[PDB]
This record gives C-alpha cells, structure tokens and sequence, in this order.
C-alpha cells in the first residue's frame, strides 16, 4: 500500500504523499524511481513500499484519505550512482 508519508533520510528526504486527487501514485513513483531510482532496487521502509508486493497505481487521494502526520522513514536507501 501507498500512504500519503513524508521520507526524510536524514541526508535524502523525499515526499511519498498521494499527490491531488487528479493525479495517482503512478505518478510520483516515477519520479521516484528517477529522482532516487533506489526504491525499485533496494529499500528498507518501516512499512510504506514493501518488497514483494508494492503499492498498486490504482490507489490515490481519494483512495487513501490519510495525512502526512505518518511520518515514513527509510533505511539502506543508497545507491551512490
């Protein structure tokens, strides 16, 4: 599942909220996968994108209704490319 999280990896701190309502998770998962493109190969999150199953693209705003409040975090988020 994707909920709408703040990611702040000390040095690399990203947003992971649902975006509008008009736009989807698909959306900012691309700019995801090309911004840090870490995601998609190794992550660590508390919860938020799991490994085996990750969040469908169906899912949005309107989907989730959550807030920011979450507070997501990330862990073995590097790359180094």
């Amino acid at each position: 599942m994707a909920l709408p999280m703040i990611v702040k990896w000390g040095g690399q701190e990203y947003s992971v909220t649902t975006l509008s309502e008009d736009d989807t998770v698909l959306d900012l998962k691309q700019f995801l996968k090309t911004l840090t493109g870490v995601l998609p190969e190794r992550q660590k999150l508390l919860g938020l994108k799991v490994k085996g199953k990750p969040a469908e693209n169906d899912v949005k705003l309107g989907a989730l209704k959550l807030k920011p409040n979450t507070k997501i975090m990330m862990m073995g988020t590097r790359e180094e490319s």
